[PDB]
């Protein structure tokens, strides 16, 4: 509907795709070569199935921060026979709150989904279904099951990627650029 959306569908349309585990579909957001994320309670294990395909998993890491507390992402290499765009220069370098971000999620149960969240603030600890987390983005929208893994975007950035919600409120996880140098 404006330059927000525009930028959202940008990321959708090349650099997502649906990934299945044992704990359910999530919106996986590819970052460059076979290097993607997706929350780390999808307990990503030898195999994922990538678009209801049959996929190794090369690697994975469940990111901690270094006082050794969760920060909700795993990084994830695919055995895939393809790269994504690299989108690392839309990354942001530093913790931040943003203005008029857009919540984008794509699966079998939310096909090409935009939410304008709007305000973000940079929330920082949160319980996580009981698990401290650090580094998490808040925004006050009423997000529902379905939406994890769904990309936070604001014109020209992809922040974080979303992992809960009280009913009230949505938390991302912040996504940094020094997550993926190579």
């Amino acid at each position: 509907m404006g330059p927000g959306f525009d930028f959202a569908q940008a990321i959708m349309k090349k650099n997502t795709v649906i990934a299945r585990t044992e704990k359910g579909e999530f919106t996986m957001l590819g970052v460059y070569d076979r290097v993607a994320v997706i929350p780390t309670h999808a307990s990503v294990g030898e195999i994922i199935y990538i678009n209801d395909v049959e996929t190794r998993v090369l690697d994975a890491c469940a990111l901690r921060d270094l006082t050794d507390t969760n920060l909700e992402i795993t990084i994830v290499k695919l055995d895939r026979n393809q790269k994504f765009r690299d989108i690392r220069h839309f990354l942001p370098r530093c913790e931040d709150d943003y203005n008029d971000a857009v919540l984008s999620v794509h699966t079998s149960k939310f096909p090409n989904m935009y939410i304008p969240v709007g305000q973000v603030t940079n929330y920082g600890f949160l319980n996580l279904g009981g698990t401290p987390t650090h580094r998490i983005l808040m925004y006050n929208f009423p997000t529902r099951a379905g939406q994890c893994g769904g990309v936070v975007t604001t014109t020209g950035k992809v922040i974080g990627i979303h992992v809960g919600g009280n009913g009230a409120q949505g938390f991302a996880a912040m996504l940094l650029h020094s997550y993926f140098t190579d």
